[PDB]
């Protein structure tokens, strides 16, 4: 056979394409690791502090939004609304 | 399923890759909204600002090759000759 | 003239989705070029640099392990454990 082999094969393209999301979160590590600036060397202490830094990281945009439990969302979700109409007159 | 509803489910994951680009324009929001690099904000106001960062976003990069007009940006990829020209120089 | 030109389409489509890695360097030059922060240019001089960047850029990431000689980068790995060992423990 052999379209069987090559077939699962596309499914692993597909499961390879879900992989390279990580990539946007390394972009972040990457910030750090690779100076953010134009690049052209002791931040790797710091960087290991991504360990942790991983739960914090994608922490700031959930306590961002909505800061305790789903309910207090329902407050910052009204600025968006708030933010059109204020900003619609500069 | 069948080869044939496959074949088509393996283009849509064809589609899937497609949609990572504009993933990008969410790491701008993401970082911004994270703070900054492993952080392990008074900002989210500002971060609810790329909302109209949308027209903005593109003139950054549209901007910058041209500047102001259209008709400049031949002037402006002459500088890019220069940039080798003169690095490579001593 | 379906399957068979379809087969080795299939093959293309796990290529293409490859590239769009590249756009991970291309969001580090986007970054400063586009503005880190909700962009809602002279700066385009000093982001020049960042094209001779990508010989840099690639170095930040190893030779951040060894800095100086390769012997080195064997003393660099252990106290990258003694980092997680300190968060490890209280």
């Amino acid at each position: 056979n052999w379209l069987w082999y090559i077939r699962i094969f596309i499914i692993i393209v597909g499961s390879l394409i879900g992989l390279r999301i990580v990539f946007a979160v390394l972009s972040l590590v990457n910030r750090v690791r690779q100076g953010y600036s134009p690049l052209s060397e002791r931040d790797r202490d710091r960087s290991i502090r991504l360990v942790n830094g991983s739960l914090a990281l994608i922490w700031d945009d959930l306590r961002s939004l909505s800061l305790f439990s789903y309910h207090r969302l329902r407050d910052l979700l009204l600025i968006v609304t708030r933010i059109v109409e204020l900003l619609g007159r500069r």
